[PDB]
């Protein structure tokens, strides 16, 4: 009996990894802000970011993300005002692991807006 001939693989698989946490920030209204860290994975995880329990799209202007080949992950934040301001969660998950940081930002109102 016995007769399974097993298979296997020599391919590398290599679980997520935040090298640097990223540190809360505080802007005013219709300002920028940026939120960058270093993540090593093989392969690539999925990223997903949250503010106060809502999902976070990237289809505007107002919110842009990428990912390096050096594992940094970039989440740039323009324009945001006292309604956008909030705790941003952000999740990378591999098969091999999952690994997921929390973020704070805040924001303030500007003594001068573009006025009419």
């Amino acid at each position: 009996m016995g007769h399974h001939h097993h298979h296997h693989s020599h391919e590398h698989k290599r679980a997520p990894m935040f090298i640097y946490k990223p540190q809360s920030k505080k802007v005013l209204e219709g300002d920028s802000v940026k939120l960058e860290c270093q993540i090593s994975a093989i392969p690539p995880p999925k990223l997903f970011w949250k503010r106060n329990n809502e999902m976070v799209q990237f289809n505007t202007d107002r919110i842009s993300l990428y990912q390096d080949n050096t594992g940094r992950v970039t989440l740039l934040i323009k324009d945001v005002n006292k309604k956008d301001a909030g705790w941003y969660t952000v999740s990378a998950v591999n098969e091999a692991g999952v690994t997921t940081c929390n973020t704070r930002l805040d924001v303030t109102a500007r003594p001068n807006q573009t006025l009419p």
